[PDB]
């Protein structure tokens, strides 16, 4: 009887539920249940009120005051869309120990929010936004402590088209609650493959 901001086959056919073989204390409110591989389920209602909840989060930023962060292979081409329509700063790639609290530093720069993809992989992110007070917003799986996280949005963060339908739906939320006009779909948010289509 909830209403989900895109049909819940869409949310199950990107992956987002599927979690790992692990699933960590902080994220027990999360997980629905196990499957028969072993592998923890997401709640699917949960991950949509999260997004809800970030997109309007994020909407009240002015754009360059959001960094997004993603060393993950399969985040980068999302977190560029999202940039994108957003108007967000991000850092893909391996991000610089002082990047946040190195003045001095040429990468230096001064967010209001940070958005990580993995508070695992992105921890120096996490630990330098930490170290100066500033919100993390993180993309939790099963696995993921949310340690120094501010706002968990509880999903796979793992698969290519999980992160992407992920990315995308935060980017269309904020889009529309600016009165913007967004007209990306899914597979354009999504990392591209060698030997895929373009």
């Amino acid at each position: 009887e909830y209403e989900y901001l895109v049909p819940p086959d869409d949310y199950l056919a990107a992956g987002v539920h599927i979690g790992t073989q692990i699933k960590t204390g902080d994220m027990k409110k999360f997980i629905f249940k196990v499957r028969q591989d072993g592998l923890y389920v997401l709640d699917i209602r949960k991950l949509d009120e999260r997004i809800r909840v970030a997109a309007k989060f994020l909407s009240r930023y002015e754009p360059s005051k959001i960094l997004l962060v993603a060393a993950r292979q399969y985040a980068h081409k999302p977190v560029q869309m999202f940039s994108k329509v957003v108007g967000s700063d991000y850092i893909v790639g391996r991000f610089i120990p002082g990047t946040l609290t190195n003045p001095m530093l040429s990468e230096y720069r001064e967010p209001e929010v940070v958005f990580v993809n993995d508070p695992a992989i992105d921890k120096q992110a996490v630990s330098e936004a930490t170290a100066v007070g500033i919100p993390v917003v993180a993309l939790c799986d099963s696995n993921n402590s949310s340690a120094d996280v501010d706002l968990v949005i509880p999903t796979n963060n793992k698969g290519r088209r999980a992160l992407a339908i992920v990315y995308w739906l935060l980017a269309r939320e904020i889009a529309k609650i600016r009165g913007q006009d967004f007209t990306y779909s899914i597979e354009d948010f999504e990392a591209e493959l060698e030997g895929g289509s373009h």
